[PDB]
């Protein structure tokens, strides 16, 4: 299995936030190329990115980060002075450490995990009319050995919303029966939710994945969520089960009811699929 | 302490779902002896089960469970055609596995957990009226070694119910000082709960029993659950506390005083019990 | 750092219940003295707490506690004959244990932990009225040998509050960098939420800290929470992100719109901050 080399490169990066159809508004890695959700920022503990910001959009917008080591200056907020106007641009730099023992004998716990980046100025000093737009993105930070996947989907619980979307217009994801497959699950808005992946489970710790026989992780295949938490693990898509069409949803009855759901489609070598 | 064996076993069970009164649907091992929880399917990480599923109600229905390994055909769903019309009959598969190594070096997680089976088809596509009205239960998987209890409990929180009853007509749960006592907790429909029982706690990992000197996980006694998720874990009754009549509720207030609470009655050896 | 001696200590407190300004309620420790929340209560397992209340309310009121061995006559409960009338007074007995093996070999989990406690009477016999108005406060139980730290923060998610209060006027927490500080997050009343905290992690285990190379936790920095659930961490103030005015807030988006946000104010030395 591919796996994460040492961390410590410093990385650049530019994202655009621009205005998109129908009132939507997105992060992209070039102008016109804005999605919901934005582009995945990829990094390893100890790495940093200088991200440079485009704000494109018509109201003063930012970038806010959970998980990763900014000061105040790259916080995202007006209150610590850390926003873009409009046709401007600001460069917002994360940083990133490995586990370590300080001078005080304790642990200092790595950068590693699953996390976000968000507006945080548009609509309300907490972006709530950013975030209900589409200004969010997934980040994940890895550490050194971390075994890497063959694809990742980046599902966002937004409002009553899969990425902006209700179905039959959310996202199918589609893999290769065998195929290692990460998923980042992040929650915005004003309610609880509760993610659910038929045929399939995960471990619930920090990659996802059982560490060895002394992981004592309850495995779950269902995992509330509530705004701005954030979480991933790894399968392997048809593991015990075959390929086929495997509903994802918000299992709240009427969130489901109402749209929250998508497809997570296994399908053989060849692309078929059961039904 | 009685401990669960080693697992593989093929295992036959008839499920029936039929009407109860007043408008709700349970399942039974009978027909007229549907329960409101389902019957607790009990089985050990290897063993397989073939769950024939007896509609008796006047519209199709499922069974879908959550955790354990089943193909499209035994995933509960009208999409994947996986239903069963009244007056038929249907069998439905799960499998289930111990924890090992891949080839890739990588670990397996084990099936072992508490889980829960419900109807996927009554009202909506998601099973919302089947769960609605009764058509839910728990599901307990063993790894090899687990302890086993000498009382089992469940507690399905089903919108603003305890398996479909108000205090004072919720289930009243009997135990005598110094039995191990399982609880299984479910959740269901549209709201979020806290369950949290007075006198006792639990350990916030898959079997809720600390594994050992090792074992990080928080020490609780109330714990967030939203639609479909799955805990369990066994305690000592009276342990440390002592005999009498021990509230069990969600600790959200308007609930609380709603009628979401139980008796969790600890007595002595002698049936006698504090007040 | 400082680590915490073995418990076996019996300790005597005093509470008083009283009347604060505008129709709220407290826990103080000389009368005139009650705050919003509560006293903290620290101890270390195996000490017991012997916790005389003194109800100078109108109405009868009651302590119940979380987390702690306590029999029926400290439940707290009208049920089980366990409030305080006006004017009267009543001691509630808390005792703690260590972890240890039962005679059978598994293992019984230690008190330790993050807990608090709250009135159980006024208003509803579920304390609806009394944890509205303020009846609340933290319990830390320590186990030998666990990093103290220099400074303790409580933050009650009281319905839509932080300790009953609303922006600009909830708590601001100061500390210098460098510092170990202490987080106790409690919600209570009706809804949920999720609690963050800019610039600043935590280790989703018992103590909020990484226990060495095989802790497996999840590293984070938002947590849902719900009614009477609990939880703690400690972090080195500034760690990786220098002295600033650090937002923790719900990140509920109407919720912190609403004014459930207040400043960790990190400063230096000499009490400067940036911004
Ligand atoms: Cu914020
Ligand atoms: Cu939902
Ligand atoms: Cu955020
Ligand atoms: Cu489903
Ligand atoms: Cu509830
Ligand atoms: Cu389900
Ligand atoms: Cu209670
Ligand atoms: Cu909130
Ligand atoms: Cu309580």
């Amino acid at each position: 299995p591919a796996a994460a080399d040492k961390g410590g490169d410093v990385r650049n990066l530019t994202l655009y936030m621009e205005k998109l159809p129908n009132g939507e508004m997105g992060y992209g890695l070039r102008p016109g190329e804005a999605t919901i959700p934005g582009p995945l920022i990829e990094l390893t503990e100890g790495d940093t990115m200088n991200i440079e910001v485009v704000n494109n959009l018509d109201v003063a917008a930012s970038l806010h980060v959970h998980g990763l080591d900014y000061d105040v200056a790259s916080d995202g907020t007006k209150m610590n002075d850390s926003v873009v106007q409009p046709g401007e641009r600001r460069t917002y730099v994360w940083r990133t450490h490995a586990p370590g023992k300080r001078h005080d004998g304790t642990w200092e716990a790595g950068s590693a995990g699953y996390w976000h980046y968000h507006d945080h100025n548009v609509g309300t000093e907490h972006g709530t009319g950013g975030i209900k737009k589409g200004l969010y993105g997934p980040v994940v930070v890895r550490r050194k050995g971390d075994v890497l996947p063959d694809k990742q989907f980046t599902v966002v619980f937004n409002d009553m919303t899969i990425n902006n979307r209700t179905a039959p217009n959310t996202p199918m994801f589609k893999a290769v029966r065998g195929e290692r497959v990460e998923f980042i699950v992040i929650t915005h808005g004003d309610f609880f939710h509760t993610f659910h992946v038929h045929g399939h489970r995960w471990v619930d710790n920090r990659t996802g994945i059982l560490e060895g026989p002394q992981d004592v992780s309850r495995v779950i295949d269902t995992k509330t969520t509530g705004p701005a938490d954030s979480f991933g693990f790894q399968v392997i898509a048809g593991e015990r089960v075959g390929a086929g069409t495997w509903m994802y949803h918000c299992h709240v009855q009427s969130h489901s009811d109402m749209g929250m759901s998508g497809v997570f489609m296994v399908t053989e070598a060849d692309g078929s699929v059961p039904g």
